[PDB]
């Protein structure tokens, strides 16, 4: 599916970008959509 | 060109987000004003 496979922020990646941007560094991963640039 | 550009408005105040909490963004400037 490509509506579900759009973003690649798993359960797992959302933990890790919460890490990094807590420990300042950068992450592969950004997000993209407003809300979840918010 | 226009298209190779990823820098829309809603890249750009993204952008200058991620320079000021200093986490860094994944898109970058590659013209020579656009790293000015």
């Amino acid at each position: 599916q490509s509506s579900e496979s759009t973003n690649e922020f798993g359960i797992f990646n959302s933990l890790w970008f919460s890490l990094g941007a807590f420990m300042q560094q950068g992450c592969d991963i950004s997000p993209r959509s407003l809300s979840g640039r918010i």
